């Protein structure tokens, strides 16, 4: 009845089952699980070598979390550690349907507020600063608070730099396609789409997931990508289709197209870190111009070029994005070990 | 220091609605338990009615991403109506409010008796639910406390054709609620396996589009063709065979169609290829399963029809504390 369903909220699962709680937000419509409690504890010193051990040993608690049931194929996670670097807050490993990312800007933007309003650093007015080890590098995070609020959260990626521009792949079943390569804290493969006919709208949404998966695999297996330092790092995220902006002070849209078929609801943090270093590139914007890129679902970010720089050979910027992010729910997981899915599925 | 993401809480001016999460045969169900508004009415149609003309964004603030998603599925559970329920149910979906819903029956039998709702008693509860279609009854097996199987009867479910279309694929086209095309998946070269998930939707859609184009499907009272089932070979020794249901614009089903397995029970004793009695185990595209059995003959209009019984069972996956911020543009979700 209505009385009785006092009966489900006292309900307890039995000591055996394993209780993983989370803090999940979206930023700009694209979600994240923050891990809080109940799971395994994760060795290393380094946020590398921390991303290496849950890749070997503790997969299948990704594949829990963030596939179907609890779950689905478009969930993004975030394991929040002790800092590894001096001058950090703390540190983080970001996973996904596929796997572990480098880097990932939506979430950054999450973490960076629910810092501020949940008491992971302490508040301070105007901006409070906080500084988070990530796969990629050190990430600056700068919280925009007003009489105890967050109002919008803007950081400083790594580096962001081109590693190949106007290059051709032919991609077996759809032909030939122009592309650009640059890193924003993951490597991405921008690809035009109106030039191969489909639009950064929903209306498209399986075909970019279709032909978007095909772009990347095909560069994967015929392009080496390479980071300068580090070889965890050295690998294609995604697919990023450019399209033509929908609202008025907005400069473009991204649908990026990322882990085994997963699509980004925001804009690409990292998409936008390395879009402006293309923009900055080939001169299309200036340095201190901030620009409004959009999303598949009409959210937006901002970016802009805060300073040139020189990152191992290549020509680089650091770019600053900034968005919002809200808070939508606190979730205990129960998995059943005699459940026949109590690790997920994914369907592809 | 997460123990102070732990420690926190929403302000108190925010909406916070609770739930039970559950899957049956990999199909989620999110049970409200709490938070929720009033949902006024004497009727489960007219609580219904209450609910989709005011209450509409909460459905999508809990079935819609970022909270939900394009396959999750809820539940309300109400004050029962009628002098024998035990309580009521409103079904909630991501494109609106189904009237019954096969997958949903099996995991609220299963909360039911596990936490709560009815009276455990062994070796069968019944539960007697107002819903949207009228009062169903659902059977719990239970034994040591702990819920087995839960079963159910599905309306008459009859076979309409046994046909060819054009390669050239064989069918046969059943109701079981819904009416659906079933093809043998080995004679067109697919699986009904994770490896052919996208071939499965790509020729399951041609094949429903070619049967539709062709032939006329005709509801004996109010239809159309809801999907196409593939048909494969069990991976267990035990199980009579496999389902995968392409429905609607290449969505597929997880589970063994409840109202598949009664349209295929129907076509399966029309070949008198299983006897009334006898229960039959099948598959899905994951793995999970559904048993089927024809209870009775029946008749339905002008066709010969039988009573299917539809049994499985549900995992509980989840508590959760959905918060609504009312800052946010996306508070009442998005469809993607």
């Amino acid at each position: 009845m209505f009385k009785k369903l006092e009966n489900l909220e006292k309900w307890e699962p039995p000591k055996d089952w394993m209780v993983i709680k989370t803090l999940d937000t979206h930023t700009a419509g694209e979600p994240l699980r923050i891990i809080l409690s109940g799971f395994p504890e994760i060795p290393g010193k380094t946020i590398l070598e921390k991303r290496r051990y849950l890749m070997e040993n503790l997969d299948h608690l990704r594949k829990a979390l963030m596939w179907e049931p609890r779950g689905h194929a478009d969930m993004y996670g975030a394991i929040i550690t002790e800092p590894v670097s001096e001058e950090a807050d703390f540190g983080v490993i970001f996973m996904h349907n596929e796997g572990y990312s480098t880097m990932c800007g939506h979430a950054t933007i999450a973490l960076g507020k629910v810092a501020v309003e949940c008491g992971l650093v302490e508040a301070k007015e105007p901006i409070t600063e906080i500084k988070m080890d990530s796969p990629a590098g050190l990430i600056k995070i700068y919280v925009k608070v007003r009489d105890g609020k967050v109002e919008k959260v803007y950081f400083h990626n790594v580096p962001s730099f081109v590693l190949f521009k106007d290059e051709t792949i032919n991609v077996p079943g759809i032909g030939e396609v122009k592309y650009d390569l640059a890193y924003g804290g993951a490597f991405y493969a921008f690809v035009n789409a109106e030039e191969i006919g489909l639009k950064c709208t929903p209306e498209y949404y399986r075909q970019l997931i279709d032909v978007g998966m095909k772009i990347k695999r095909a560069i994967m297996s015929e392009k080496e990508i390479r980071h300068p330092f580090e070889e965890d790092l050295s690998f294609l995220y995604g697919t990023i289709f450019i399209g033509e902006p929908e609202d008025e002070n907005s400069h473009s849209r991204h649908v990026c197209i990322f882990a085994d078929g997963e699509v980004d609801r925001s804009p690409t943090g990292t998409g936008v870190s390395a879009r402006l270093a293309i923009l900055y590139e080939k001169g299309e914007i200036d340095i201190g111009e901030e620009i409004t890129i959009e999303s598949i679902i009409g959210t937006k970010f901002t970016g802009k070029v805060v300073e040139e720089t020189r990152y191992g050979l290549y020509r680089a910027i650091i770019p600053e994005v900034g968005g919002n992010a809200y808070i939508v729910a606190k979730n205990t997981f129960l998995i059943d070990p005699q459940d026949p899915l109590k690790y997920g599925f994914f369907l592809r």
